[PDB]
């Protein structure tokens, strides 16, 4: 059963700018198993709207291409919820931030959490964060998943993280 | 830098028998990212030989096929530590077992453990196992791993872990 915990007291506007993908997790292992996986995406930039809505950038590979991407999110009632159609996703959640080192997030499809929940450890710098790592882990000890994935340096600033 | 604590009075003889992979994890990525990665290898046996060696029969997918596998692993000075030559790793390490639940162990390649490390839960039956998950974490705390896969019931007695 997943229960995900949103942030209180979300000040979007502040998460806007570059971030890198230092860590991935999932609840099935086939969303992120493999390069070409559905959920294995890497975030470049997240763009608040006037309007409180979020547009992310970000990386995947597609057809042995890596590829842009653009993700539009819309605001809720819930400042840390957002809602989204894309990648079989149907919300984006924020979990945690302290806008100028890391910020905490999970994808799923609330319709089927335990087949589609992916969460992500982000850094304003392509450097590894212990401290953002282990309010990652802290996260995720709470929550079935079931595949995790670090990187380093060289991969938070390669294309599409190789 | 990798450090690995092998177990203290191993008896090989009580490894004997029919195993389960619940959970792997490695140092680099490629290693088990996807199903054709190359430590992705899920153990089924361990005889134990007259001789304190030890047969390790695994699956494999290799060109689209789940293959079996039997690799040859020698004892050496340390019970706990043997000699192989497969899967370009070069030692087998044990790092804990109570013989009738739960062992964990490890692969690597002397020569570039950073580069090869891969260890794994083993139990005895195709369930999951929180205790043996716990000790396993334990261990791999203290690792330097980048890559994180355990398996469900499902899993566990589908071939090649599908």
């Amino acid at each position: 059963i997943i229960v995900t915990q949103t942030m209180k007291g979300l000040d979007i506007q502040k998460v806007a700018g570059t971030w890198y993908s230092l860590a991935m997790a999932a609840s099935d292992i086939s969303l992120l198993d493999a390069q070409s996986a559905p959920l294995r995406v890497y975030v470049e930039e997240l763009k608040p709207t006037p309007e409180g809505n979020l547009e992310i950038l970000l990386q995947k590979w597609e057809n042995g291409e890596c590829a842009q991407k653009k993700i539009i999110a819309e605001k809720t009632k819930i400042p840390a919820v957002f809602k989204i159609d894309a990648l079989n996703e149907n919300k984006v959640l924020v979990l945690d931030t302290d806008y100028k080192k890391y910020l905490l997030f999970c994808m799923e499809n609330s319709a089927e959490p335990e087949q589609s929940l992916a969460c992500q450890c982000l850094v304003r710098t392509p450097e590894v964060d212990k401290e953002a790592l282990e309010k990652f882990d802290k996260a995720l000890k709470a929550l079935p998943m079931h595949i995790r994935l670090a990187f380093n340096p060289t991969q938070l600033e390669g294309q599409c993280h190789v």
